[PDB]
């Protein structure tokens, strides 16, 4: 069934997994090294075993590709997975003359009205980038993001370069190359910064007229991160594969460390009682090439029949 | 036994390979994504089944190690790994007033005495290097190399980042850490230079007191680079293992494009016939463990009992 090599992680980190006292110390299960295949021409490797957004992720996956950093996008999308960051940003100082919020992804998770406070100061929030241009530019524009060294990595010398466009025009030209890389790793600024990307390094391959992706991916979590990772990528698989005009061949996740947190072992556990079903077909505008001109309209993903979503903590 | 997964990689690029026109076309069996585990703990996995040049291996390593970039540190140790790469660019304009050589690597294999001038233009320039300061200053260093790139990273406002030394600091604070990376792709150079890495990122781990490691390496010979590569990984993993005082877990080797090249069939198959043996056991000196201050004489290796060197010509 397509989504089983998840499946599997989970069994592994579960049965196989060593503890590591390392947040807060808070626990976690956890191996190094672990590859993991999915053929992108049986399906889209959206798990079926718990409802997962796919338009959470196909929102953030085209902020990405705009070569966006500005919250905003996102918040026009209804997509709320990086606010946390801009916010506190943005309650560090000045016109933030409210109510301090140190370590409030804590005292919102051990509150009870500690999350209203924090729930309204993001509405708030979160409608002053909507609105304030002036501020927007400002908070919302997280600056160092995906987005950002994919498509306009600061060079020493003054420039920026647009890695994947590049990586896309070797594509077209040198199928065949061994170099089709994309980094967002950057030496100097992962020391000043907050999330050091997770999201690495990948590679892209060509044989057989069809394109096969490789992501190497630093730190994971099993049950809340990698669902929703396994379709961002699987989705670009999609997109480059769609643009270059060729076809998807397959996505290999690769995992440095991977991690179930223990707050997740009974929903993992629970998730895992369930039986995979025929997984969705995803399906792009032919009339539209241009993936970096894509709007959310011309991804659609179709015949999705999930088991319920599990909730979760996260940890 | 402890180098069979190399072996395993080998059978699996055979029969499960895919022909590539890649090089001047030439022709290559190639699998993209496969990780191979070693366990440090039973041996050295420098192969027994075709006998290997450790301190060709150990000379390289000291070379990384030390920050350096000069050839002559090398050719102070018979190690003739990165000369033609030095010798390519002496060759360029100035002094150099002697025999062209454009695609010396052919004209010099589909040639016969077009590999004495350029044997004698070597042995010459290897003797430059080795002695005009001048020259091997300018020459000799390469610039940008490994050892360059772990310990010196240029980064845009003006210093010099010690990216290893920096990641070997924080094995010893931050043993549980998930970011001890090491990267020598840098976006930018990547598209000037003559060889963006095959060993392109690093990331080291910890858990049960003892150190494992793990090498992306995006370009791979199956037949005459893995065995030279597995062995100076294992020896980084060992020396790092030594100086933060743990001890010696595992090596994990990722790879995207593996490939064997049609010339090394042959070879490739016939060592397949053979039996490994025992593997050696490597061992290095307690009074020293200050590793960037290792010399040659500190590494020692004993028990390697090889068959029979396997020689094939570089395709």
């Amino acid at each position: 069934m397509l989504e089983q090599p998840y499946l599997d992680l989970a069994k592994k980190v579960l049965d196989e997994g060593h503890f590591k006292p390392d947040r807060t110390h808070t626990g976690t299960y956890s191996i190094f090294g672990h590859q993991m295949r999915f053929d992108l021409s049986k399906g889209f490797p959206l798990l079926t075993t718990k409802k997962v957004p796919f338009g959470l992720i196909k929102s953030e996956l085209l902020w990405f590709l705009h070569g966006d950093t500005n919250i905003r996008f996102l918040l026009q999308h209804r997509n709320h997975i990086w606010d946390e960051w801009a916010f506190e940003k943005w309650v560090k100082s000045d016109e933030y003359h409210g109510p301090d919020m140190t370590d409030f992804g804590h005292r919102s998770q051990k509150d009870p009205e500690f999350a209203a406070v924090y729930h309204e100061e993001m509405a708030k929030f979160d409608d002053r980038v909507l609105h304030d241009d002036a501020f927007a530019a400002k908070y919302g524009d997280l600056g160092l993001v995906y987005g950002s060294q994919w498509r306009a990595w600061h060079t020493s010398k003054g420039d920026t370069i647009d890695q994947l466009g590049d990586v896309i025009e070797q594509i077209k030209t040198h199928p065949y190359s061994r170099r089709l890389i994309v980094s967002a790793w950057n030496p100097e600024d992962v020391p000043t910064m907050a999330l050091p990307p997770c999201h690495t390094l990948y590679q892209f391959y060509v044989n057989d007229g069809k394109l096969s992706l490789q992501l190497y991916q630093r730190s994971a979590d099993i049950f809340l991160g990698v669902p929703f990772n396994i379709a961002s990528y699987a989705l670009l698989t999609h997109l480059v594969a769609h643009e270059c005009g060729l076809e998807v061949g397959e996505f290999i996740h690769t995992f440095g460390d991977a991690h179930l947190y223990v707050n997740h072992l009974d929903q993992i556990k629970e998730q895992l009682s369930r039986t995979p079903r025929p997984a969705p077909t995803l399906q792009l505008n032919p009339d539209k090439h241009d993936i970096f001109d894509f709007d959310m309209k011309d991804i659609k993903l179709l015949n999705y029949d999930p088991y319920p979503a599990i909730k979760a903590p996260v940890a």
